[PDB]
């Protein structure tokens, strides 16, 4: 399938301001707002995020757009970097997915930095790339987001999201 409709099925669709799995709140399709406890510190940052009085609350169309601009941003920010690039090329179909979504999640620098994973990665040894992932601070404090997302690059199918 699709990035978009990968990111849907680990992330879901809430309109309202909700709190995710470790605690922070987030809106539309895994948009991070903040992660400060304060409600209307996240209320402040939809209103930036959207230029209008959201009230916590946002449309499917604008929820849609906030997502857009961050697939955008993990897509071009691994073809920019002289780390993620080579690796996301050199990387199957299916994997480039995973990727994208791995960079989405957690973001450019994140991804990095994990400079064993990626070696894996580029070297074809999957299953010692997932067993490293389910190490992370990224895996274990919300495994149910990050769960489809390592079987995906153990296997390069898209049997997790069927």
């Amino acid at each position: 399938m699709n990035i978009f409709e990968m990111l849907r099925i680990d992330e879901g669709l809430r309109l309202k301001i909700y709190k995710d799995c470790e605690g922070y709140y987030t809106i539309g399709i895994g948009h991070l707002l903040t992660k400060s406890p304060d409600l209307n510190a996240a209320k402040s940052e939809l209103d930036k995020a959207i230029g209008r009085n959201c009230n916590g609350v946002i449309t499917k169309d604008e929820a849609e757009k906030l997502f857009n601009q961050d697939v955008d941003a993990a897509v071009r920010g691994i073809l920019r970097n002289a780390k993620l690039k080579p690796v996301y090329d050199s990387l199957d179909a299916v994997r480039r997915c995973a990727a994208i979504n791995e960079v989405f999640q957690m973001g450019v620098t994140g991804v990095a930095g994990f400079t064993n994973v990626l070696r894996m990665l580029q070297q074809k040894r999957w299953d010692e790339a997932a067993v490293n992932l389910a190490k992370s601070r990224w895996y274990n404090q919300c495994p149910d987001r990050a769960k489809r997302v390592i079987t995906t690059f153990r296997t390069g199918t898209w049997d997790a999201y069927k």
